[PDB]
């Protein structure tokens, strides 16, 4: 597996974890390193668990209570770690069409690196929060290019198998390079291919892509350096078949500046620990020669640190 998460051999009991936590909320102030001991190491069924649990016997909400009492960068961190993944996936989303918040990016990002169960899970939990559809926010909040491809992008249940189709993999890759060429970007068949075909089918389109123009699809949406819709595009084909070059690059952003975006970084290690960051962090020292827990050490500090250093795979010392 290429998951980061460590979770014990042992699993104490739902109700062992409940008082631990309880006690670590007790006082003036909260004991911080116990309540990442506890939930760092913890898969999304136990914390489920927990979260039921604690509801029960306490008669409070567990993310109501991490909410009060923590702050900032740690406190944004625990709760979206905290989570199920189909909630957290909700709320980024959620974020993503407001205003004070809004990208398109980290829209795109749920719906290219997910499964297409993961994004439904996240649509399912969407309605139950929110009382609406995903797709009606994200078609409400974006327009032009942005509308055409994400709307789909949202909306997409893709076939999973392993299955490719050769000969259309080779029609679909000179369709798209016959339109990119003419700088219909937007095309019909452009988002077509990218929303609605399977993840292999697509990565085959763009191997037949290559090898019969001699560059990979991303060379050719270069054009103009500055276009936003481009840069969409691009990060869409890198996050339906090399997702780990995705994520290794929002990390080395935002972590190689002069400061940290402690949001990319959060979305990154809490959305990934459970599924690929092993695969990530790897692709982040071949290009960067530093492992990304040391890269982290070095930006970052505290119990937020602390934290994303344990979801990233850090044991004891
Ligand atoms: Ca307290
Ligand atoms: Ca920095
Ligand atoms: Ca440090």
């Amino acid at each position: 597996h290429h998951a980061t998460l460590t979770v014990p051999t042992t699993v104490p009991s739902v109700s062992e974890d409940c008082e631990q936590l309880r006690k670590a909320f007790s006082g003036w102030g909260t004991n911080e390193g116990l309540i990442i001991d506890i939930l760092g190491h913890r898969n999304a069924e136990q914390r489920n668990l927990i979260r039921k649990t604690y509801a029960e016997t306490y008669g409070e909400d567990l993310l109501k209570a991490l909410d009060k009492e923590l702050s900032n960068d740690f406190e944004r961190l625990v709760l979206l770690w905290a989570l199920d993944p189909a909630e957290r996936d909700a709320l980024l989303a959620n974020e993503a069409t407001k205003r004070w918040t809004s990208s398109n990016q980290v829209l795109m990002e749920i719906a290219c690196t997910r499964s297409a169960n993961q994004l439904l899970h996240a649509r399912q939990a969407y309605h139950a929060r929110y009382k609406k559809s995903l797709e009606e926010d994200v078609a409400h909040h974006t327009t032009g290019d942005f509308h055409k491809l994400l709307l789909p992008l949202v909306s997409s249940y893709r076939y999973e198998g392993e299955e490719v189709n050769m000969t259309l993999a080779k029609t679909e890759a000179k369709l798209l390079h016959e339109k990119i060429s003419n700088k219909a970007y937007s095309d019909d068949d452009v988002i077509r291919v990218l929303a609605t075909r399977s993840k292999a089918q697509i990565n085959a389109t763009l191997n037949h892509y290559k090898n019969e123009y001699g560059n990979d699809i991303n060379k050719d949406l270069k054009a103009d350096p500055k276009d936003e819709f481009l840069a969409l595009l691009r990060s869409t084909v890198k996050c339906l078949v090399y997702p780990e070059k995705y994520f290794e690059k929002v990390l080395r952003l935002a972590i190689n500046r002069r400061g940290t975006d402690e949001g990319a970084l959060t979305r990154v290690v809490c959305t990934r620990a459970e599924v690929d960051l092993k695969v990530i962090a790897d692709e982040y020292q071949r290009r960067n020669s530093v492992p990304l827990t040391r890269a982290i050490v070095k930006d970052t500090h505290g119990d937020y640190e602390k934290l994303l250093l344990v979801l990233a795979g850090h044991v004891e010392n």
